[PDB]
């Protein structure tokens, strides 16, 4: 259980009150956004937190440069396989945990962003259940 808290994420942006509309259970948990991996949406296909998935609310973006350290915030560090980013849906970083427990306070840098708006999507897989946590971050990259 965990989320990206910087640049904030979409369930983040809920559970801070950034968010014009209403949430709704996301905005009381935003770590437990888990769903089986696999999965390349916003709520991994939990069914409880589908208005991560929704694009036409006005989701907030976050200014961003081409290379950014995205921070995670852990409330339960499962010993974890990989963290994959991916850019509009199509895999761009991993960083290998090698089946360890990560600090609960964690820290990527991402490189080579494209420019202009995108999606960023953070999967955390977790090494010891078939669970992903999925974290979806709207940037506009200069
Ligand atoms: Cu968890």
């Amino acid at each position: 259980h965990g989320w990206v808290t910087d640049p904030p994420s979409r369930q983040a942006l809920c559970a801070s009150g950034e968010t014009s509309f209403d949430c709704g259970q996301i905005s009381y948990e935003p770590q437990s956004v888990e769903a089986p991996k696999g999965a390349t949406t916003c709520s991994g296909g939990n069914e409880a937190f589908a208005i991560l998935d929704d694009n036409s609310k006005p989701w907030p973006t976050t200014e961003i440069a081409s290379t950014v350290d995205l921070t995670w915030k852990l409330t339960a560090p499962h010993n974890t396989s990989t963290w994959e980013y991916f850019v509009d849906g199509q895999l761009h970083q991993t960083f290998d945990q090698k089946g360890q427990q990560p600090p609960t306070s964690l820290t990527h840098t991402l490189t080579d962003l494209p420019t202009g708006e995108h999606t960023i999507l953070a999967r955390w897989n977790v090494s010891n259940t078939n669970n992903a946590f999925y974290n979806c971050m709207d940037v506009v990259v200069s």
